[PDB]
């Protein structure tokens, strides 16, 4: 049980770290997605101006 | 020991799944950043042609 508890602590710390990484990376994903959406809207407007 | 090992198993599974999610989100970040860069380049070229 002692070794199992120590491994539990290590695993939960690592999982929490990876969950924070998930939160940060998903925030980056959404922000870059919004920037890409703005870029493609600008591209559509540019093609309209070309026409 | 049964409870301790069950907790170990659940924590390890959660940490492994979180690591996989982190890797997937990071590769998603790089993919979306590449797409964003291409969109920005297209925007610049289109604006120049428009002018």
């Amino acid at each position: 049980l002692k070794d199992a508890q120590e491994k539990l602590e290590l695993a939960e710390k690592k999982a929490t770290d990876a969950e924070a990484d998930v939160a940060s990376l998903n925030r980056r994903i959404q922000l870059v997605e919004e920037e890409l959406d703005r870029a493609q809207e600008r591209l559509a407007t540019a093609l309209q101006k070309l026409e």
